[PDB]
């Protein structure tokens, strides 16, 4: 029916939160612990972003109720605070707030409940057509990455339009990843910004370099230049970049 157990170190979730006796099963519905540490550990990744100072405790009074007391759920207003502050990062993340998580579930009003002790990405730059090869290099010491990438709209069978990049995609400056994985990264936001993406569609040739910042998982495009038939000045950049030295180190 219940019972009670030991709150193991692989647990990473809740290994430190001032309490070492869980009760079973949660408030989530899990019955076993082959269920618990998993389904935590899905969180570490939003946990390590400090999104909000309360989530990792409030998260831990869902997966590991205290196992001596009765059934006490978070409050509304944590799970609001927490949500508000963390769905953002977790849709810099690609996933969205669980309905599993819907606050309207937790108590508010007369209801008892545990509360607090006291009371980025989505960025789309404007498509720079009329610019210095010197503002270009400037750029790309201040990403991370820089590529030159053509995108191209398709009509999806529902008649949804997704966008994609089209052709092999040239790296200008690679940073601290592979090509996959940047290349990876600049669908992911793709994907992410879907109203950028069709802004970007809008102006023809839709070849661009694009450059910007990818940091745990999250892609950020910063500066976003457009390639023109005849150009000389993003041609010129990227044939000096290679000897180019940076102003800072
Ligand atoms: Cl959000
Ligand atoms: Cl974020
Ligand atoms: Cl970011
Ligand atoms: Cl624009
Ligand atoms: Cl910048
Ligand atoms: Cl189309
Ligand atoms: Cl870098
Ligand atoms: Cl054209
Ligand atoms: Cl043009």
């Amino acid at each position: 029916s219940t019972k009670c157990v030991t709150i193991p170190t692989e647990m990473a979730m809740c290994n430190d939160v001032g309490y070492s006796e869980m009760r079973l099963p949660n408030l989530m519905g899990h019955t076993n612990m082959a269920e618990v540490v998993p389904k935590s550990a899905e969180w570490q990744n939003l946990l390590q972003t400090g999104c909000h100072p309360y989530a990792r405790t409030f998260l831990c009074s869902l997966f590991a109720p205290v196992c001596l007391d009765t059934f006490i759920q978070p409050c509304r207003s944590m799970c609001v605070a927490v949500r508000d502050s963390c769905a953002p990062v977790l849709a810099c993340h690609g996933h969205s707030w669980p309905e599993s998580l819907d606050c309207d579930r937790f108590p508010a009003g007369e209801d008892m409940c545990l509360d607090t002790l006291s009371k980025s990405c989505q960025g789309c730059p404007l498509i720079e057509e009329f610019f210095s090869h010197k503002t270009v290099l400037e750029a790309f010491c201040d990403n991370n990455f820089a590529v030159k990438v053509k995108l191209a709209k398709k009509k999806s069978a529902s008649g949804l339009y997704e966008y994609e990049t089209e052709g092999p995609v040239e790296f200008i400056k690679q940073g601290l990843l592979l090509p996959y994985d940047t290349r990876t990264m600049i669908e992911q936001w793709l994907l992410i910004n879907e109203n950028c993406a069709q802004k970007l569609i809008r102006t023809r040739p839709t070849v661009y370099v694009i450059a910007g910042e990818i940091h745990h998982g999250k892609v950020k495009v910063n500066r976003i230049f457009h390639w023109q038939k005849k150009d000389s000045q993003l041609t010129l950049a990227t044939r000096r970049w290679r000897h180019h030295k940076c102003a800072a180190a």
